[PDB]
Protein backbone atom coordinates (compact mmCIF):
# COMPACT_ATOMS: atom_id res chain seq x y z
CA UNK A 1 0.00 0.00 0.00
CA UNK A 2 1.77 3.24 -1.37
CA UNK A 3 0.88 6.74 -1.61
CA UNK A 4 2.17 8.32 -4.60
CA UNK A 5 0.32 11.11 -5.97
CA UNK A 6 -0.16 13.33 -9.73
CA UNK A 7 -2.06 16.43 -9.41
CA UNK A 8 -4.23 17.71 -12.17
CA UNK A 9 -5.94 21.04 -13.28
CA UNK A 10 -4.48 22.94 -9.96
CA UNK A 11 -3.09 26.06 -10.07
CA UNK A 12 0.93 26.49 -9.19
CA UNK A 13 0.23 28.28 -5.22
CA UNK A 14 -2.20 24.53 -5.10
CA UNK A 15 0.27 22.29 -6.03
CA UNK A 16 3.39 23.57 -4.08
CA UNK A 17 1.46 23.70 -1.21
CA UNK A 18 -0.25 20.16 -1.65
CA UNK A 19 3.38 18.36 -2.86
CA UNK A 20 4.89 20.21 0.83
CA UNK A 21 1.81 18.39 2.67
CA UNK A 22 1.67 14.91 0.85
CA UNK A 23 5.66 14.67 1.28
CA UNK A 24 5.59 15.43 5.14
CA UNK A 25 2.93 12.59 5.57
CA UNK A 26 5.38 10.46 3.20
CA UNK A 27 3.95 10.07 0.35
CA UNK A 28 5.23 11.10 -2.75
CA UNK A 29 4.52 13.49 -5.74
CA UNK A 30 4.98 12.98 -9.65
CA UNK A 31 5.48 16.14 -11.09
CA UNK A 32 5.84 15.03 -14.41
CA UNK A 33 2.71 16.18 -16.67
CA UNK A 34 2.14 12.91 -18.56
CA UNK A 35 0.19 10.20 -16.77
CA UNK A 36 2.57 8.07 -15.02
CA UNK A 37 1.27 4.33 -13.91
CA UNK A 38 3.48 4.22 -10.73
CA UNK A 39 0.87 6.73 -9.32
CA UNK A 40 -1.59 5.24 -7.06
CA UNK A 41 -4.16 8.60 -6.19
CA UNK A 42 -4.63 11.53 -8.79
CA UNK A 43 -6.28 14.74 -6.97
CA UNK A 44 -8.20 16.52 -9.50
CA UNK A 45 -9.11 20.02 -9.44
CA UNK A 46 -11.79 19.77 -12.53
CA UNK A 47 -12.17 16.53 -14.47
CA UNK A 48 -11.60 16.74 -18.08
CA UNK A 49 -11.28 14.07 -20.92
CA UNK A 50 -7.80 13.70 -21.82
CA UNK A 51 -5.20 11.12 -22.28
CA UNK A 52 -4.71 11.87 -18.92
CA UNK A 53 -7.51 11.60 -17.09
CA UNK A 54 -8.65 8.48 -19.53
CA UNK A 55 -5.20 6.17 -18.51
CA UNK A 56 -6.25 6.85 -14.77
CA UNK A 57 -9.34 5.51 -15.12
CA UNK A 58 -8.29 2.60 -17.32
CA UNK A 59 -5.52 1.93 -14.68
CA UNK A 60 -8.25 2.15 -11.91
CA UNK A 61 -6.61 4.79 -10.30
CA UNK A 62 -8.26 6.88 -6.86
CA UNK A 63 -9.43 9.79 -8.91
CA UNK A 64 -9.82 12.39 -5.62
CA UNK A 65 -11.51 15.84 -5.43
CA UNK A 66 -8.69 18.12 -3.18
CA UNK A 67 -10.98 18.03 -0.36
CA UNK A 68 -9.26 14.47 0.27
CA UNK A 69 -5.99 16.55 0.70
CA UNK A 70 -7.45 18.84 3.21
CA UNK A 71 -8.53 15.88 5.44
CA UNK A 72 -5.29 14.46 5.46
CA UNK A 73 -3.69 17.79 6.99
CA UNK A 74 -6.16 17.95 9.44
CA UNK A 75 -6.08 14.48 10.34
CA UNK A 76 -2.18 14.12 9.93
CA UNK A 77 -2.02 11.19 7.72
CA UNK A 78 -3.60 9.59 4.45
CA UNK A 79 -7.04 9.06 5.60
CA UNK A 80 -9.39 6.73 3.99
CA UNK A 81 -9.48 7.49 -0.08
CA UNK A 82 -13.44 6.23 -0.71
CA UNK A 83 -15.36 9.55 0.79
CA UNK A 84 -13.20 11.81 -1.52
CA UNK A 85 -13.70 10.24 -5.09
CA UNK A 86 -14.76 12.49 -7.43
CA UNK A 87 -17.36 10.15 -8.15
CA UNK A 88 -18.82 9.40 -4.70
CA UNK A 89 -21.71 10.06 -3.22
CA UNK A 90 -20.34 12.00 -1.06
CA UNK A 91 -19.08 14.66 -3.56
CA UNK A 92 -21.36 14.36 -6.18
CA UNK A 93 -24.69 14.81 -3.78
CA UNK A 94 -23.17 18.02 -2.52
CA UNK A 95 -21.52 18.69 -5.90
CA UNK A 96 -25.08 19.03 -7.58
CA UNK A 97 -24.37 21.32 -10.26
CA UNK A 98 -21.72 20.06 -11.78
CA UNK A 99 -22.13 19.33 -15.47
CA UNK A 100 -23.37 16.50 -17.08
CA UNK A 101 -19.97 15.80 -18.64
CA UNK A 102 -17.68 15.94 -14.84
CA UNK A 103 -20.61 13.84 -13.62
CA UNK A 104 -19.77 11.32 -16.36
CA UNK A 105 -16.03 11.24 -15.86
CA UNK A 106 -16.68 10.98 -12.18
CA UNK A 107 -18.84 8.45 -12.19
CA UNK A 108 -16.53 6.70 -14.87
CA UNK A 109 -12.96 6.74 -12.58
CA UNK A 110 -15.01 5.60 -9.72
CA UNK A 111 -16.58 2.77 -11.43
CA UNK A 112 -13.52 1.24 -12.65
CA UNK A 113 -11.13 1.91 -9.59
CA UNK A 114 -14.08 -0.58 -7.98
CA UNK A 115 -13.97 -2.37 -10.23
CA UNK A 116 -10.09 -3.16 -10.75
CA UNK A 117 -10.20 -3.32 -7.28
CA UNK A 118 -12.48 -5.96 -6.67
CA UNK A 119 -10.59 -7.56 -9.49
CA UNK A 120 -7.11 -7.36 -8.12
CA UNK A 121 -8.75 -8.73 -4.84
CA UNK A 122 -9.42 -11.34 -6.84
CA UNK A 123 -5.50 -11.78 -8.44
CA UNK A 124 -5.80 -10.54 -11.51
CA UNK A 125 -3.32 -7.90 -12.70
CA UNK A 126 -3.27 -4.32 -14.06
CA UNK A 127 -6.71 -2.55 -15.12
CA UNK A 128 -9.47 -2.09 -17.71
CA UNK A 129 -7.78 -3.40 -20.88
CA UNK A 130 -5.87 -6.27 -18.80
CA UNK A 131 -5.44 -9.52 -20.78
CA UNK A 132 -6.40 -7.30 -24.12
CA UNK A 133 -3.40 -8.27 -26.84
CA UNK A 134 -3.67 -5.33 -29.29
CA UNK A 135 -3.10 -4.57 -32.78
CA UNK A 136 -3.25 -1.03 -33.79
CA UNK A 137 -4.06 0.49 -36.79
CA UNK A 138 -4.20 4.13 -36.71
CA UNK A 139 -3.14 7.52 -37.91
CA UNK A 140 0.89 8.35 -37.26
CA UNK A 141 -0.74 11.07 -35.61
CA UNK A 142 -2.99 9.24 -32.90
CA UNK A 143 -0.63 6.28 -32.50
CA UNK A 144 1.94 7.03 -29.44
CA UNK A 145 -1.19 8.02 -27.65
CA UNK A 146 -3.37 5.22 -28.28
CA UNK A 147 -0.31 3.33 -27.43
CA UNK A 148 -0.18 4.79 -24.20
CA UNK A 149 -3.71 4.73 -23.08
CA UNK A 150 -4.09 1.11 -23.60
CA UNK A 151 -1.02 0.20 -22.08
CA UNK A 152 -1.92 1.91 -19.15
CA UNK A 153 -5.36 -0.04 -18.64
CA UNK A 154 -2.92 -2.98 -19.11
CA UNK A 155 -2.84 -3.82 -22.70
CA UNK A 156 0.01 -5.25 -24.82
CA UNK A 157 -0.21 -3.52 -27.89
CA UNK A 158 1.77 -6.10 -30.65
CA UNK A 159 4.54 -4.79 -33.18
CA UNK A 160 2.35 -3.54 -36.26
CA UNK A 161 -0.39 -5.54 -38.42
CA UNK A 162 0.75 -8.31 -40.04
CA UNK A 163 -1.32 -11.53 -40.77
CA UNK A 164 0.54 -13.68 -38.75
CA UNK A 165 0.11 -11.35 -35.69
CA UNK A 166 -3.86 -12.24 -35.99
CA UNK A 167 -2.98 -15.03 -34.09
CA UNK A 168 -2.07 -13.73 -31.02
CA UNK A 169 -4.16 -10.70 -31.08
CA UNK A 170 -7.38 -10.26 -29.30
CA UNK A 171 -8.39 -6.57 -30.62
CA UNK A 172 -7.61 -4.79 -33.49
CA UNK A 173 -8.48 -1.31 -33.73
CA UNK A 174 -8.76 0.79 -36.66
CA UNK A 175 -9.23 4.35 -37.81
CA UNK A 176 -12.41 4.36 -40.27
CA UNK A 177 -2.54 -1.86 -45.29
CA UNK A 178 -4.49 -4.07 -43.01
CA UNK A 179 -6.38 -7.52 -44.14
CA UNK A 180 -9.42 -6.57 -41.42
CA UNK A 181 -11.79 -9.62 -43.03
CA UNK A 182 -8.57 -12.20 -42.46
CA UNK A 183 -8.29 -10.71 -38.81
CA UNK A 184 -12.30 -11.08 -37.91
CA UNK A 185 -12.00 -14.78 -39.86
CA UNK A 186 -9.04 -15.51 -37.19
CA UNK A 187 -11.86 -14.32 -34.14
CA UNK A 188 -9.74 -10.69 -33.74
CA UNK A 189 -12.44 -8.48 -32.20
CA UNK A 190 -12.22 -5.85 -34.96
CA UNK A 191 -13.22 -2.83 -33.62
CA UNK A 192 -13.45 1.66 -33.94
CA UNK A 193 -11.33 3.42 -32.20
CA UNK A 194 -13.97 4.97 -30.37
CA UNK A 195 -14.85 1.46 -28.65
CA UNK A 196 -11.69 2.33 -26.39
CA UNK A 197 -12.67 5.60 -24.86
CA UNK A 198 -16.67 4.30 -24.33
CA UNK A 199 -15.02 1.18 -22.75
CA UNK A 200 -13.76 3.57 -20.24
CA UNK A 201 -16.80 6.12 -20.27
CA UNK A 202 -19.68 4.15 -20.46
CA UNK A 203 -21.78 2.55 -17.21
CA UNK A 204 -22.56 -0.49 -19.56
CA UNK A 205 -19.99 -1.84 -21.40
CA UNK A 206 -19.95 -0.56 -25.27
CA UNK A 207 -20.80 -3.70 -27.55
CA UNK A 208 -18.73 -5.29 -29.91
CA UNK A 209 -21.58 -5.59 -32.93
CA UNK A 210 -21.69 -1.96 -32.60
CA UNK A 211 -18.14 -1.00 -32.95
CA UNK A 212 -17.47 -3.38 -35.43
CA UNK A 213 -15.13 -2.36 -38.45
CA UNK A 214 -17.02 -2.87 -42.41
CA UNK A 215 -15.12 -6.18 -43.14
CA UNK A 216 -15.62 -7.83 -39.94
CA UNK A 217 -19.60 -7.46 -39.42
CA UNK A 218 -20.66 -10.88 -40.99
CA UNK A 219 -17.70 -12.74 -38.96
CA UNK A 220 -19.69 -11.85 -35.54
Amino acid sequence: KQYIFQLSSLNPQERIDYCHLIEKLGGLVIEKQCFDPTCTHIVVGHPLRNEKYLASVAAGKWVLHRSYLEACRTAGHFVQEEDYEWGSSSILDVLTGINVQQRRLALAAMRWRKKIQQRQESGIVEGAFSGWKVILHVDQSREAGFKRLLQSGGAKVLPGHSVPLFKEATHLFSDLGVNIAEAAAQNVYCLRTEYIADYLMQESPPHVENYCLPEAISFI
